[PDB]
């Protein structure tokens, strides 16, 4: 079933109503995904769900710029990670009962007014969210609705996976890939056979295809699998102690121990869309 309220849309799977996903209209932000009652995503207990600022947790949507830009006249005006996660999207309706599937839309006319004035480019976004019995698929389509101007953008899903304990966690299938380390400010190949975590981590992997599933492992158990289409980059991030402490909307302060962000995106360069052209991609979360 699919239920709409003033602030959100909630999907429950017909075969098992304890499998569910909650999507805030603000940012079209998935903030909970339960699989047979078990929460899959990390959400700060102090996250704002009231539209006052981006949600600290779940799956914030990053568009049209990942990070902070300092090279483009207009993109450099936007705050870190763009304006999609700061704007209230329109609920376009349900498209299927089983698996429950819904769509959300964004265009400048309904987006964050302040930020739209800073980056007055035309676009149409449609997010499709499909709740399977054992997966969550979040798909995006971007259309350049301008008749004359090229549309230049990044897209990323800022996925906060819930885990039991970060220091026991490893991430597989990234061995041998090139990354840019945003902390050390250098690029290098990951020569570790798995990724482990004992400090702040903020890295951007390049060249991951639809064929490479990334797995999150704890106690020899594969607790999450991330698949994607058309998102060649993967950001891996954990704020660790100090940064967690400095984020007012991040609670509990030990909460970095129960999350890892593994964020599929197109962020290494900008996508350029000619007038009337479209681009699409998705992230697919599951368990193998
Ligand atoms: O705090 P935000 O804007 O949600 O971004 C989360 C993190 O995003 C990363 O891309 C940045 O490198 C970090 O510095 C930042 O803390």
């Amino acid at each position: 079933p699919i239920k709409e309220t003033d602030k959100e849309v909630v999907l429950t799977h017909p075969a098992d109503e304890t499998t569910s996903v909650h999507i805030l209209k603000y940012g079209a932000t998935v903030y909970s995904w339960k699989l047979k009652s078990e929460e899959q995503l990390w959400l700060s207990t102090a996250a704002k769900l009231d539209g006052s600022k981006p949600v600290r947790g779940g799956i914030p949507l990053v568009f049209p710029v990942f990070g902070k830009n300092s090279t483009d006249e207009h993109l450099s005006k936007l705050p870190q990670h763009g304006l999609a996660r700061n704007s209230t999207w329109e609920f376009l309706g349900q498209t299927k009962e089983n698996p429950p599937t819904v769509q959300f839309g964004l265009k400048p006319e309904i987006a964050n007014p302040e930020l739209t004035k800073l980056w007055p480019m035309d676009y149409l976004l449609i997010l499709t969210v499909e709740l399977g019995s054992d997966y969550l698929k979040t798909a995006i389509e971007v259309e350049n609705t301008s008749s004359s101007k090229e549309l230049k953008f990044n897209w990323l899903f800022h996925t906060y996976f819930r885990i039991e304990d970060i220091e026991g966690t490893m991430v597989s299938n990234l061995a041998g890939m090139k990354l840019y380390d945003q902390l050390l400010k250098e690029s290098y190949v990951d020569k570790h056979p798995v990724v482990t975590f004992n400090q702040e981590t903020d890295v951007i992997y390049q060249n991951v295809s639809a064929e490479r599933a990334i797995q999150i492992v704890d106690k020899g158990v594969q607790i999450h699998t991330l698949k994607r289409y058309n998102l060649p980059d993967t950001v891996v991030w954990n704020p660790w102690i100090e940064k967690s402490q400095g984020m007012a909307d991040f609670e509990p302060k030990t909460g970095y121990q129960q999350m890892i962000c593994i964020e599929p995106g197109h962020v290494h360069d900008f996508i350029s869309l000619a007038p009337g052209k479209k681009w699409n991609a998705y992230q697919l979360l599951c368990k193998e």
